[PDB]
């Protein structure tokens, strides 16, 4: 049961990431997953339940990078780290999936909670600006709701570019070109300068987060 | 007769796709909305497929032309307030909501629908814009203007999507306002941010005059 549910949401994120929620079916789960019809249907009764279950997981399937001192380095460090994980040279399946299901815009007729997901981006985004502003690291009057709601939007359209433009190739140079574009206008000057953009700590932060 | 048959089913394919997606979107569904017959449809498009690419390729002659002006900056910004606007359903233009939605979905890596070349095409209009203002001293001399029209065509792509998720689109300019106001510091010569008109009464003007 325990790694069985695991290998199912991992297969169901993989088909969903190819063809979308619509044309998926859980003949191609089963095909993908390799488990028997019983281990597939004891943990989700339709393809509904596994769409929902995989945007569920999405958040909880970020690795935490351990805390650092700055934390704006901390929400540099989580988008590079999601955007290494939705290059599919090494895929995290969970999130690819996840991610597609959450944007693609689906039907009113479909059950699929995609606020759910975003609002639990928004809400982690806007803690980490809080507590960075009570550590210093941003400027007096900086409407930390807003700057969630503007990160969280703009990564997603980002992301989605890099999808269709190079297959999200160039994603890691697009995010960090946000990121130095959007943290100036509210970061302290002298947070700033500290911060570390380099692939080099792309690289560090991702092998760390995988063992 | 023939000129308004093409458009009309367009603009009920348009919308089909707005509210079910390329994947779901049927053939029939168009036949519906449209209130054509299946022999008028069939003259003018030979499936969903071809249905679908003629929505792409109207995506930008139908965004309304927004006046030259005196700073480029501010003209950028009225086209994306004014692509808020139309994004936005009432009146708002079935053409635009079927086309983004089109571009934005993934699809299946079988189907034949460019996305690539609206995307392209925006990233474009706004890198010239850009390289406009660049002349003008409005924006830094040496700034990668082709790294910023890529930033602020994905940039309000994302903001336009979390906004559909969480409010139907109902704070998108007000989203869209927020992403330029923080995004143009960055690159903006000394004098130039604080002449910068973000109004809702602009917003207005702009949309009033385009309609005519």
């Amino acid at each position: 049961a325990i790694r069985t549910r695991q290998t199912i949401l991992v297969a169901a994120a993989e088909v969903f990431d190819e063809v979308g929620y619509e044309a998926a079916t859980i003949s191609d789960v089963l095909k993908r997953s390799g488990v028997t019809k019983g281990a597939l249907y004891f943990h989700f009764t339709s393809k509904q339940e596994l769409a929902q279950a995989v945007l569920a997981e999405q958040v909880a399937s970020l690795p935490r990078v351990p805390e650092q001192e700055l934390k704006l380095q901390q929400s540099l460090d989580e988008a590079l780290l999601l955007a290494h994980l939705l290059r599919e040279g090494t895929g995290d399946p969970i999130v690819q999936g996840s991610v597609r299901l959450t944007v693609d815009q689906g039907s009113p007729r479909d059950h699929l909670n995609r606020r759910v997901p975003m609002q639990a981006w928004t809400e982690h985004t806007q803690s980490l600006f809080e507590e960075a502003r009570a550590k210093g690291e941003i400027l007096p009057h900086a409407d930390v709701e807003a700057l969630a709601k503007l990160f969280v939007g703009a990564f997603t359209g980002v992301q989605v570019l890099s999808r269709i433009m190079t297959g999200r190739a160039d994603l890691a140079e697009r995010v960090a070109d946000l990121y130095r574009h959007l943290m100036p206008s509210f970061a302290m000057p002298g947070i700033l300068v500290r911060l570390d953009f380099s692939p080099e700590r792309g690289s560090r932060v991702y092998e760390a987060a995988m063992k």
